[PDB]
């Protein structure tokens, strides 16, 4: 079964990088071997590459895979000691933030006795029982769990947690100036400003599995820039998150929030408003809801002349924010999840 | 036998939530039985049909303002026959329905073979012309055009029922003026509204689904609730394949410029919603806002809970298109299993 799906792996990348059969052939030949002497086989360097593309070019749920050959993948499957791992770790932080313009960029560690990482994200905002990030209560108690101890506001960042084979479990502290933050504010709400929000500039994934021809992948961050209405409805207006519809529309002085007053959807707008333009001022990137699905037809159309078809989840491509004014909420998609890809951990 | 099968599940369903006792059921079980092998289907009983309906529009997991299905008000039209009265009770209903701006949820099943035959989408819509009107009314349009109709030409063509009886041609009729309750859109705060010249009809009134009850299948059953704000403000007056007045829209609301990072489509949007929404408010015509609509939907969800049902729906058709994440139904999913009696698009 390993093999099978190695195969097919193999094939795929080959066709479309216009490789002769015969070293398809060779390769498949070293595989099948290293399969029966090992267990498993290990992918080049070229193949590790190109898997982690394709695994977010097949990302069903990712509105923003225009860029999917834009990725800039990191081979780590060699880290094993603690320095070097942390190194790593800081070392895509640094890159990825790149002065504002973020990279995408992904750490591929190693598939098996590897460096395990337990926060949901490099970088969160611890969650408190009467403050901060309500989806990351979790992961905080574990942290104070470890001994670690945040400032204890609204936006503590939370550290690394991690965990070497035959080790315990650390947690390690980013230095703060190597963490960019947002602060929100609404150049025609002078009150936004006064409730100090921020966030984050890069959002980097680190719970999900890589999967590539067979080899799972179980710790390979990964991050892209954020899609407004992540930050403006989600992370902001949740009620389980931080849920702050009711101070935001003081701050946009709607003396009512009934819904025939449609003042909740006012200030939702307005909200994303000033995320967009807040993080234009501090120049880190981000991309508008509608903006971002103009961007997703051209992938569409990208994908057709390289004679692939397109798959997705109709429900998360759709923008939480005039959704119909987006081309994907017209149609729907082929939900069919292929490899290599990413998962949830089980 | 396939017939039995549906029409027993039915029948227990439906008799055990009533509470009726086990004889009670096995006596109308052999009854049903009895007359599908005499004259090949059966008859409803009048309280079986009331009650089908509701289960019906219990069991619309597209609709998220099932927590008035217990309200339906049915209309057994299931003996008309002939076209002067085929009419008369459409009038009927439409009239009931719209009860002055009072809307009330009603539905006519009429007989499920040879009875009368209707071709609109709604009962009442709007015509589509090649440069003007709904586009989604064009092949409907054609056909009154065809007919002999023909309509003044404007955005807001009040279409002519299109009907036919067993045995006759397909005829068209026009509603009294009097009879099709409007509504002019208008922004209290953008006086450059109401110079668009927009409106909507009152009553939302489906015609061109099938209606199935234990096997029975009813093709002419036209229903009708009351409207919620985005289907009009967001999805018929905005959508490019319907009204496309984003553009005219937000000239209206005064806006400079529609670039995207401007974010003013989006005010735009939340805009016309309003309007559309006290519009009708203002005209005394029922209005339900998205937010409002779903909180209902708790409430049908609640009730649900206490009477041992479980509640299937169609996620991307609940949420609404319209800050969706302001209602509870966009956190989790819906298990879509469409159970009997329900309601389908015609094949
Ligand atoms: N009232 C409407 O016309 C309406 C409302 C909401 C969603 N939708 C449609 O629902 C579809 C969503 O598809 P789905 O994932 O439920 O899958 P599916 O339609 O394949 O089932 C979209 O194609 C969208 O256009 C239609
Ligand atoms: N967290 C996100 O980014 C996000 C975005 C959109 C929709 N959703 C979720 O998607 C689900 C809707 O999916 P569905 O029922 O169409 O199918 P399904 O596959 O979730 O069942 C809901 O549970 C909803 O909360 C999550
Ligand atoms: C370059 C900028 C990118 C943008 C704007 C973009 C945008 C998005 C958005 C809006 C979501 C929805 C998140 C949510 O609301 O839950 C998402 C999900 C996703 N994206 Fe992208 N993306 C980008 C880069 C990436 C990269 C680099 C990868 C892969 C290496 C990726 C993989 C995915 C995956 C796996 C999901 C689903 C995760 C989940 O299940 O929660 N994205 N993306
Ligand atoms: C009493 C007020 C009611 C409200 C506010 C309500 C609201 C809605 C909404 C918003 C939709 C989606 C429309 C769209 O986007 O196309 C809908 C669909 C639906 N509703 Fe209701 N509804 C009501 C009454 C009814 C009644 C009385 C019935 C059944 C006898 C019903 C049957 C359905 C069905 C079958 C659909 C799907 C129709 C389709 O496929 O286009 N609704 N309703
Ligand atoms: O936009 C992609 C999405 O559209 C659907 C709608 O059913 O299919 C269309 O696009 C495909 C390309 O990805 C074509 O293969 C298909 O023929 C066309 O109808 C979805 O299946 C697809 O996910
Ligand atoms: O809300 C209905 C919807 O919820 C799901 C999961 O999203 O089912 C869970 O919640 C129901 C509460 O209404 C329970 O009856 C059900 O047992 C529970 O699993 C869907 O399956 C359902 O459509």
């Amino acid at each position: 079964h390993l093999f099978k799906e190695a195969q097919a792996f193999i094939e795929n990348m080959y066709k479309e990088c216009h490789y002769e059969t015969q070293i398809i052939n060779k390769r498949l030949h070293d595989i099948e071997l290293e399969i029966k002497e090992t267990g498993t086989y290990t992918h080049t360097e070229e193949e590790l590459i190109y898997g982690a593309k394709m695994a977010w070019r097949n990302s069903n749920r990712c509105i923003g895979r225009l860029f999917w050959d834009s990725l800039n993948v990191i081979d780590a499957r060699d880290v094993t000691d603690e320095a070097s791992f942390l190194s790593s770790i800081t070392y895509h932080i640094t890159q990825a933030t790149n002065e504002g313009k973020l990279k995408p960029y992904i750490t591929i560690y190693a598939p098996k006795d590897g460096p395990k990482i337990f926060n949901n994200q490099l970088i969160r905002y611890a969650g408190y029982d009467n403050c901060g990030d309500p989806a990351e209560k979790e992961v905080t108690r574990l942290a104070n769990h470890l001994g670690w101890k945040g400032k204890g506001t609204n936006f503590d960042v939370l550290p690394l947690i991690y965990q070497l084979p035959n080790e315990s479990v650390k947690f390690y502290e980013y230095p703060t100036s190597l963490i960019k933050e947002v602060p929100i504010e609404h150049n025609h709400y002078p009150k936004l400003r006064k409730l100090n929000l921020k966030w984050y500039a890069v959002p980097i994934i680190s719970n999900m599995d890589l999967k590539i021809g067979g080899i799972v992948y179980p710790t390979a961050p990964f991050n892209g820039w954020y899609m407004v209405t992540e930050i403006g409805v989600r992370n902001f207006i949740d009620d389980y998150r931080y849920n702050l519809l009711e101070k935001v529309a003081d701050a946009f002085e709607f003396d009512t929030l009934k819904n025939n007053s449609f003042n909740k959807d006012r200030a939702l707008v307005e909200l994303n408003y000033a995320v967009y333009h807040s993080f234009k001022k501090e120049g880190v990137s981000i991309v508008d809801h509608l903006t971002a699905a103009k961007q997703f037809e051209l992938f569409e159309r990208n994908e057709a002349q390289q004679g692939r078809q397109v798959t997705g989840k109709w429900s998360w491509l759709a923008p939480p924010l005039s959704p119909t004014l987006t081309s994907n909420y017209h149609h729907g998609y082929d939900n069919t999840v292929k490899d290599p890809n990413f998962f949830y951990k089980k």
